[PDB]
RNA sequence: AUGGGCC
RNA sequence: GGCCC
């Protein structure tokens, strides 16, 4: 986005500077080139003069604006994917009730009880638990009171800005490249989920490719689903971003959320409101209020949803910014926020496809790098997509999702204090798929300190999970 | 150390 | 409690 206003309030918003992440055995198996992100600026492991809250902050070179003619387009490119967006899922988009944006509905998850609250009843000392009854389900009078100014729509509020505590490529760290956390306020995110929450929890479950949307999918049973479809396509193409979603400029932001979140379509007028509230925003970092237009928080309720339907737009538009006659069946895309694979039988020229999504502030480049460039003749088989690769799975003809073992390695040598067990397990879901040596290698400074589940009973629940009647009929 | 997802 | 974004 683009940094239009920095202040010195007298109120400190402290941040977190310690990290709960720490070497596991494998560590010194594996030895990563990755470690724990910096949290703070007198940290041993950066570089001599790098400042990490200019470094933070440095993601904001700029909102884009786009010309009359360029928004034109876009908004023809917002209503079509829309169009076939509602086609799919329907027009059921009416408002939660406070009680079903608080204990979640059938395809949307509950809202967390017990994490951070925002502004400013963290500079008041208070919890989600105090302004929210996480059981029953009601709000408290703050609240309350926060939710009747969202429907007049007179309410203002600030983004709280956390350090992400993760792992990250050592040179990163060493860069200071911490990765950053919008926190928005609790009620914020409750009305979000009040004027979208129906909606949300229909693309979960609508989720593939006719609406371009893997958000609310499972990896494990869909990798077969997502794989034969790719397979039919001549061309595929891995397309990376930079700095995605601080890259989302006014003008788009805007009339997405015009053409997606129309009454006609079921919503309320506060869906739209709300929604475009995200694109000015204020940032409180310590001493700091920075006020940013343009770019996505983080921490919205829909974050990546919004990315997902905005990365659907873009490509739709940029490639009817250089093609005539460009449709939504000359090509097939998946989306999940930033990540995108992209397929089409026509050999389309992504690498003149630069300064179009240049024309939207984004920056596009091919996701392996031994091609300088985009190239034609891609199958599914060569792209990564959630970090993880397309392989076929010999003893049942499906799609496996494969993660490389030096991110599994990565992912095995830090933990969070008193987890190391109940990850190890979740660990083994995804290196399941890596075959029996890999899995056994990984796993191998483990072993004896804590239970590692079989691979044999990790590949049976596989076989299930994707396919029953195949577990079934090897019953024969 | 957060939003949504999935085990 | 983990992973993904
Ligand atoms: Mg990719």
């Amino acid at each position: 986005g683009l940094i239009v206003d920095t202040r010195d309030v007298e109120e400190r918003v402290h941040v977190m500077r310690k990290t709960k992440l720490a070497p596991t055995v494998a560590h010194g198996v594996f030895n990563p080139e990755f470690g724990p992100a910096a949290l703070s600026n007198k940290d041993p492991r950066l570089n001599e003069g790098v400042v990490l809250d200019e470094v933070i902050f440095s993601k904001h070179k700029g909102d884009t604006k786009m010309s009359a003619e360029d928004k034109a387009l876009f908004r023809r490119c917002a209503a079509d994917y829309a169009s076939r967006l509602h086609s799919v899922l329907g027009t059921a988009n009416a408002p939660l009730s406070i009680y079903e944006a608080i204990k979640g509905v059938d395809g949307l998850d509950a809202m967390e009880p017990d994490t951070a609250p925002g502004l400013p009843w963290a500079l008041q000392g208070k919890r989600r638990g105090a302004l929210i009854d996480f059981e029953n389900g009601t709000v408290g009078p703050e609240v309350e009171a926060a939710l009747k100014l969202m429907e007049k729509r007179e309410y203002k509020f600030a983004c709280q800005t956390f350090l992400k505590d993760e792992i990250r490529p050592m040179e990163k760290v060493r860069a200071g490249k911490t990765r950053i956390v919008d926190v928005l306020p609790v009620e914020h995110i409750l009305y979000t989920r009040m004027m979208i929450g129906r909606f949300c929890a229909q693309m979960h479950s609508n989720n593939g490719p006719q609406i371009g949307s893997a958000v609310g999918c499972n990896p494990d049973v869909d990798w077969q689903r997502f794989g034969t479809h790719f397979a039919q396509y001549r061309n595929v193409w891995d397309v990376d971003y930079s700095a995605f979603d601080a890259n989302h400029c006014s003008d788009a932001m805007n009339i997405m959320f015009e053409e997606v979140f129309r009454t006609e379509f079921g919503f309320h007028p506060n869906a739209e409101w709300i929604l475009k509230t995200l694109v000015n925003t204020e940032h409180a970092y310590e001493n700091k209020r920075i006020t940013v237009e343009g770019g996505i928080p983080s921490g919205c309720s829909a974050t990546s949803i919004i990315n997902t339907i905005l990365n659907n737009i873009y490509v739709l538009y940029a490639l009817r910014r250089h093609y005539e006659g460009v449709e939504l069946d000359t090509y097939t895309m998946i989306s999940y926020g930033d990540d995108i694979v992209v397929a089409s039988d026509y050999d389309l020229d992504f690498e003149a496809l630069k300064p179009h999504f240049k024309s939207l502030g984004q920056t596009i480049t091919p996701a392996d790098k031994s091609d300088k460039g985009f190239v034609l003749g891609h199958s599914i088989t060569d792209v990564t997509f959630l970090k993880r690769h397309f392989h076929m799975d010999y003893g049942t003809g499906f799609y496996k999702p494969v993660m490389a073992s030096k991110t599994l390695e990565a992912i095995l040598s830090f933990a969070r204090r008193g987890t190391i067990q109940e990850k190890l397990i979740s660990v083994a879901g995804l290196a399941v798929h890596s075959g029996p040596d890999e899995y056994r290698r990984l796993f191998e400074p483990f072993q004896g300190l804590f239970e590692i589940p079989s691979y044999r009973s990790l590949y049976l629940r596989w076989v299930n999970a994707v396919c029953g009647d195949a577990a079934a009929l090897e019953h024969h």
